[PDB]
């Protein structure tokens, strides 16, 4: 990939601007370990990740260079270039104009509803990624919605890769709204990233943040949970900002996002029938 100079990236994201790009900033949000800032270079807008203990935050630049050298697809958030010449580590990406599936779902600086045609196509992208990784044997410890990123025809690209990669771990990483019973106790598997992926269909469906705090339930996985014992449908749950959503596709997306979500790792499908699945359901 590209090497860029650090003030070639510090010049376009205008001295590394922690404000929002509405009042007049640069910054795009952090996860990962490392800030998401907005520029421009080559004609084109930018996605720059600076990274940025001392040796802990090298490996997270390693381990993504790493990755995407190897890693290349079409639902997979495309590494253009990278800057080590400076005291902070950089990584810079196509700008995903579109944002976040998170953003997308909650119509977050008024963006209209995404429609269950563009979810359903999302849905299909976003699991055509995981896919791609889990063949070349990676795992990527943080599926979740603000980690889906939206070009300029609503294609799911998956991001973030600083966590990135059965094996036990002490230090225990991730979204605890979207972790799986094991991951949550140190296992490393790809099991794990098939259970978060049913978290994120069931934002989909209906719409709700995994967790929010002035909720009854505040995680959205418990709301599986009232569905099973017949309290509720997934038919109330739905998403109400949708005019073409129907029963059949609904319900098999989240037969889909049932099964994702097995406490029991081994019972959990594995991407392929995920894919499969979901591909049925359109078709
Ligand atoms: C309003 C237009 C937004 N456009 C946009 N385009 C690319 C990225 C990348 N972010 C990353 C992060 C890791 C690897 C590649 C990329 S490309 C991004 N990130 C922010 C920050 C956060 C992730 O930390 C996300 O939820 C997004 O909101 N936002």
């Amino acid at each position: 990939f590209h090497s860029f100079s650090f003030y070639e990236l510090k010049n376009v994201t205008n001295n590394f601007d922690e404000r929002p790009i509405s009042v007049g900033g640069n910054k795009m949000g952090e996860g990962g370990f490392g800030v998401v800032y907005k520029g421009y270079v080559n004609n084109t807008t930018v996605a720059v990740k600076k990274l940025a203990t001392t040796e802990e935050l090298k490996q997270q630049f390693d381990q993504e260079i790493k990755v995407m050298a190897k890693c290349q697809h079409e639902n997979l958030v495309e590494l253009l270039g990278f800057s080590s010449d400076g005291d902070d580590l950089c990584l810079v990406y196509v700008y995903m104009p579109n944002g976040s599936l998170l953003d997308r779902l909650s119509c977050l600086d008024g963006t209209p509803p995404l429609s269950w045609h563009m979810r359903c196509k999302i849905a299909q992208g976003a699991a055509n990624g995981i896919n791609f990784l889990h063949e070349n044997h990676h795992i990527h410890r943080d599926i979740k919605s603000a980690n889906i990123l939206l070009d300029e025809a609503f294609t799911a690209k998956i991001s973030d890769f600083g966590l990135a990669r059965t094996v036990m771990t002490s230090r225990i990483v991730g979204t605890t709204a979207y972790m799986a019973p094991e991951a949550l106790r140190g296992e490393i598997t790809p099991k794990s990233d098939i259970y978060s992926f049913g978290v994120v269909l069931l934002e989909i469906i209906t719409g709700l943040p995994a967790v929010d705090e002035h909720r009854e339930p505040q995680l959205l996985l418990d709301i599986k949970e009232e569905i099973e014992d017949e309290e509720k449908t997934i038919e109330d749950y739905i998403d109400k900002k949708m005019n073409d959503a129907d029963s059949t596709s609904v319900e098999a997306m989240y037969s889909v996002a049932s099964q994702c979500l097995h406490e029991k790792k081994n019972k959990r499908p594995d991407i392929k029938k995920v894919q499969q699945l979901l591909q049925e359901m359109t078709a």
